[PDB]
């Protein structure tokens, strides 16, 4: 772990409240369990490696990283209060990549796969018991 990497973002902190709801189990055994095992999730599933990528100006244009092995680690370690705060998660991933590289690069088309399936996954988020 480089220190020219960011530390990556909070997964644990006791004093933040934290709440099981049905949607964030649903996150967790559809939704995210979906999105890991796609072919094109390897990219996404840890923080962005600057270094070991030579991409030195990645975390000068991404203020707001997130990645689904960070998400993992929230949904598994109860992090979250609501579904909000973890569709806000997928939602920066995203974001990231496509805000950082060019449309049409080979991580571009691998983001929008793994979001297409999220926003289908999302759509049919379950009504909050």
């Amino acid at each position: 772990g480089s220190h020219m990497n960011p530390p990556p973002p909070e997964t644990s902190n006791p004093n933040k409240p934290k709440r099981q709801t049905n949607q964030l189990q649903y996150l967790l055994r559809v939704v995210l369990k979906t999105l890991w095992k796609h072919q094109f999730a390897w990219p996404f599933q840890q923080p962005v490696d600057a270094v070991k990528l030579n991409l030195p100006d990645y975390y000068k244009i991404i203020k707001t990283p997130m990645d689904m092995g960070t998400i993992k680690k929230r949904l598994e370690n109860n992090y979250y209060w609501n579904a909000q705060e973890c569709i806000q998660d997928f939602n920066t991933m995203f974001t990231n990549c496509y805000i950082y590289n060019k449309p049409g690069d080979d991580i571009v088309l691998m983001a929008e796969a793994l979001e297409k399936l999220f926003l289908q996954k999302i759509n049919e988020l379950p009504t909050e018991e």
